[PDB]
Order: structure tokens, then sequence, then C-alpha cells
């Protein structure tokens, strides 16, 4: 009656040692060192491959410590079909004094949605799927205040069925910058969490147009992109960006309108125009929630909202902490060895 506890094994891929459960066999590395890291494996005991990543350095200062501290932390948190989970962590390490390798379990995520568009034109149907399940994804993450922050194609994962997961590759073409509100691009303000809805904008109206929305090149160039759509600042939104310098600069600038988005995105879906419109706001107070945005006429097919669930509470009391990188180290350790895994999914064969 005692819980088993696995036997690990040792090999070489890629110049790199990789110990790991003897659950996880055919270990292949994947995506030629674009994320990392990382092998395909077939997991034995579900039946099903598997991604297995070995973190790079993640002890390396104070700042990645709390950076490795963080993302396992946020992973085990993650319980949402539109999120990334975490199927299992491991360290061949029998003690703390030991530690220093890190192996992240996730399943194998389907192409991103780049990919996606470069394979087939998507249709109206798929395009509001999509969009749907980024903003259920978006709802129930907002609702523990987790905020994204790097909303952009290629940190969504889409599987033949069309089922979308939200995830993070994190640090090393498509910048992040072409997706991100300006008030955290500019640090204008405290932001919220509708920083991520104009991010979901932007990927929309690029799903429906086949183009890049504000391809800016730098901040400056991203900032007139964007005020050429949205227009230039009102005074009530002026006067919530605390930098005089700030306030200055966009002052000195030309005037511009805001375009009527109807002209903007011809023959789209009016119900998609309408819904970019609410979530392009320029000014971030005004601007619709993931929850709010989950109602609207658009995805009337997909929403149901006795289906579109809120996370459980997630303390966040780590993130003031200023700690020793071996308090980091520790307390990467402790959820490691706390983790509790799901259980399997449904095994229902259709053929
Ligand atoms: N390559 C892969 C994987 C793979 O790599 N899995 C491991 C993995 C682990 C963690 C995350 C991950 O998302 N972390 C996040 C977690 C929290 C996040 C989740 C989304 C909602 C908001 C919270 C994470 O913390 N970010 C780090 C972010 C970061 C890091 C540094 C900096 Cl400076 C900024 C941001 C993502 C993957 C799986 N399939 N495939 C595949 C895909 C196509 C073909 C072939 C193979």
């Amino acid at each position: 009656m005692s819980q088993e506890r696995p036997t690990f094994y040792r090999q070489e891929l890629n110049k790199t040692i990789w110990e790991v459960p003897e659950r996880y066999q055919n270990l292949s590395p994947v995506g030629s060192g674009a994320y990392g890291s990382v092998c395909a494996a077939f997991d034995t005991k579900t039946g099903h491959r598997v991604a297995v990543k070995k973190l790079s350095r993640p002890f390396q200062s104070i700042i990645h410590a709390k950076r490795t501290y963080r993302e396992l932390r946020l992973l085990k948190h993650m319980k949402h079909e539109n999120v990334i989970g975490l199927l299992d962590v491991f360290t061949p390490a029998r003690s703390l004094e030991e530690f220093n390798d890190v192996y992240l379990v996730t399943h194998l995520m389907g192409a991103d949605l780049n990919n996606i568009v470069k394979c087939q034109k998507l249709t109206d149907d798929h395009v509001q799927f999509l969009i749907y399940q980024i903003l259920r994804g978006l709802k129930y993450i907002h609702s523990a205040d987790i905020i994204h922050r790097d909303l952009k194609p290629s940190n969504l994962a889409v599987n033949e069925d069309c089922e979308l997961k939200i995830l993070d590759f994190g640090l090393a073409y498509v910048a992040t910058r072409w997706y991100r509100a300006p008030e955290i691009m500019l640090n204008w303000m405290h932001y919220n969490q509708t920083v991520d809805i104009w991010s979901v904008g932007c990927i929309m109206a690029e799903l429906l147009t086949g183009r890049t929305l504000f391809p800016g090149t730098d901040h400056i160039d991203q900032l007139k992109l964007i005020l050429r759509l949205v227009g230039t600042p009102g005074a009530e939104l002026l006067k919530k960006i605390s930098s005089e310098s700030a306030r200055n600069y966009i002052q000195s600038l030309a005037q511009m309108p805001k375009m009527n988005f109807a002209n903007v995105f011809i023959g789209a879906n009016p119900l998609a125009v309408d819904l970019l419109e609410k979530m392009l706001v320029l000014d971030s107070d005004k601007r619709i929630t993931a929850a709010q945005a989950l109602a609207h006429a658009y995805f009337a097919q997909y929403h149901d909202p006795d289906d579109e669930p809120v996370a459980d509470p997630y303390d966040q009391s780590f993130e003031s902490r200023d700690l020793l990188i071996d308090e980091w180290k520790s307390l990467t350790y402790d959820e490691v060895i706390s983790f509790v895994p799901p259980p399997l999914d449904q095994e229902e064969m259709e053929s």
C-alpha cells in the first residue's frame, strides 16, 4: 500500500544529459532548439505522447531562481481546458543538497496559431471558436489575478479538433510588442488585466485580414501605428498618464481621429467588427473584459456561462518578497516534492 516512487534512467541527447523516470520512453528532441531543451516522449502510464522540458540554468541567479519558482507555481495552478497544464514535475535529486535540474512534463501541444494560418484559410466559424477559447482561458487566469502580458499567435497552441491552449514559451520572428497594449508597452500607468484583451483584439484582426494589425519596429513606431487606428488620446485618458514628458510627447503629435472600424475591416462579420471596437479601446478603463467579451453576440454558437469557469485563488504573496538564491531554490524544491498529479483523462474510444 505505499506509493510507488520512480526509478530513473540516464541518457545523452544533443550533448545534453537527460535523467527521467522509466515511465517516459523514446525521448526525441523537438523544435530544433527553438523552445529550449524539450523532448517528445511516450508516457507509458497514459499511453500518450508528452513533452518533457529540462529547464535551462534554473538557479543561475536570484532572478532566474525566482523565475523558476514563479513558473512552477503558475503551472501547478492551471487547471483549465484552454490553458497549459502540468502533467508532472521531477528531479533526479534525492535531496535539496543535490538539487540542480528541474524537468517539466506537459501535453505535446498542437501547432501554433501562425502555423494554423500558414497551412489553411480560416472560416468565420473557426475565427469565432479560436477567439472564444482564448477569452475563455483569459476569464480563468484573470479571475486569479494572473495577467499573461505576452499574448501573440506563437503562444497559442491549436490541435486538429481546433481546440486551443494559452501558454508562454518565454525567452528565446513575431514580436510580442506588435500585440501589446500601449499603456503597458510605454509604462503610462499601472495597468489592468485588459492589456490581454488588447492582444486578443490584435490577434482577431490578423485572423480576419491575414495581416499583422500593428507591426511596429520599436515603441514609437508601434504607438504611431496604434494611434492611426484608434485616434490620439482624449483629455480623460491623458490625465491618467503619470509622466509629464510622456504627456508632452503625446500632445506634440499630429492629432488623429478614430477610424471607423467598419471601413477598415470591410468584408468582416459586423459582429466581429463591433467586438474589435470594444477590445481595441485606448483607455483601458473602458476596454471590454474577457468575461464580458464571452457574452458578445459574435460567440452565440459557442457561449455557455455555466461552462466558463473561474480559477481557485492563487497566492502571489511571494512576488513581493526579496529572497536569496538558496531560498528561492528551496521553495522550488518544496513545490517539486509537493506536486500531486492530475488523473488520466477520459479514455473513450470512438474507433
Ligand atoms: N515545445 C512544446 C512543449 C513544451 O515546451 N512544453 C513545456 C512548457 C512548459 C511551460 C510552458 C509555459 O507556458 N510556461 C508559462 C506558465 C504560466 C503561464 C501559462 C499561460 C497563462 C499565463 C501563465 C510560463 O511561466 N512561461 C514563462 C514566461 C516568461 C519567462 C521569462 C520572461 Cl523574462 C518572461 C516570461 C510552456 C511549455 C509542448 N509541446 N511542444 C511542442 C509544440 C509543437 C510542436 C512540437 C512541440
